[PDB]
């Protein structure tokens, strides 16, 4: 089994004066493709009780859903790429992970303070290969903005991560550089084993050495969740299909290339085109 944790979240999405809504997240995107890859997958989430049957299309794509008790769902508004936390769920706590098992979780949070690094050595000792998002350690609410911030205690817990991924401005806020290989030696010297780098035109891993694979199609509408879905196809492919780390970084950019044809989650049908 696969486990991520992270918020749900109503976003709000802005393009040319234009509001539209989309029921998404992190968690979303990433437990999506790992189930229609057919790995066994769960979500450990938090929102409101009125919210969760905007949800309700995870468990119809195979993901068993823990939804935990909120007095609010998480909320951003993106201006198409800058992004504003306009209201946040509860944050996971210890005993949120009471009752974790299977060979892979995955930390994929939306904001700074939604996964309180205190968590992550708890997790630590309960799973065989733990990954997170940068997004939840550098992306930093500020009066609502989502501001791009070093994190600070990240030569404490990178060494904690079997996987750790990057976009393009992530990494360059970690590390002051915006060469993303250069950025990912850095990164794997605070301490990461695996750096998993999406940017534009593909993804990069790096264990020490590096791997490429291009995106072979993508759409304007189709870029949110590459990288949750790029994450997840790797952990699949590497975690759980027993792939070589350069054959697993090969399959992630096909499984996202398809996914980014369209606008939300990885759907049955993408797989059959990859
Ligand atoms: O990766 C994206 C990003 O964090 C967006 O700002 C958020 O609104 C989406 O839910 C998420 O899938
Ligand atoms: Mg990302």
């Amino acid at each position: 089994m696969i486990t991520f944790i992270g918020h749900v979240s109503k976003d709000v999405n802005v393009v040319d004066g234009k509001r539209e809504i989309a029921y998404g997240g992190g968690v979303v995107m990433g437990a999506i493709t790992s189930s229609l890859l057919g790995v066994k997958t769960k979500v450990i989430t938090k929102c409101t009780r009125e919210d969760v049957s905007k949800f309700s299309f995870l468990r119809d794509n195979g993901v068993e859903v823990v939804f935990l008790k909120s007095p609010r769902t998480t909320s951003i508004e993106n201006r198409y790429r800058e992004s504003f936390l306009i209201s946040a769920a509860d944050p996971f706590t210890e005993s949120d992970l009471a009752f974790i098992e299977g060979e892979a979780v995955h930390i994929n949070p939306l904001w700074y303070g939604e996964f309180p690094e205190d968590l992550i050595p708890v997790l630590r000792r309960k799973v065989m290969f733990l990954s997170a998002d940068a997004q939840g350690f550098v992306r930093v609410p500020e009066n609502e903005k989502l501001v791009y911030r070093d994190w600070e205690m990240k030569e404490k817990y990178l060494k904690y991560l079997d996987l750790f991924k990057v976009d393009s401005r992530e990494a360059e806020t970690l590390t002051g550089t915006n060469d993303l290989r250069e950025s990912c030696r850095i990164i794997r010297s605070f301490g990461a084993k695996i750096i998993l780098a999406t940017h534009a035109s593909g993804v990069i891993v790096f264990d020490g050495n590096f791997y490429e694979a291009s995106f072979r199609s993508w759409s304007l509408e189709g870029r949110t969740g590459r990288g949750d879905t790029c994450t997840a196809a790797f952990l699949v492919g590497f975690v759980f299909k027993k792939m070589s780390i350069e054959k697993a970084t090969k399959f992630a950019a096909a499984v996202t290339s398809v996914k980014m044809r369209h606008p939300g989650p990885l759907r049955r049908e993408d797989l059959e085109a990859i």
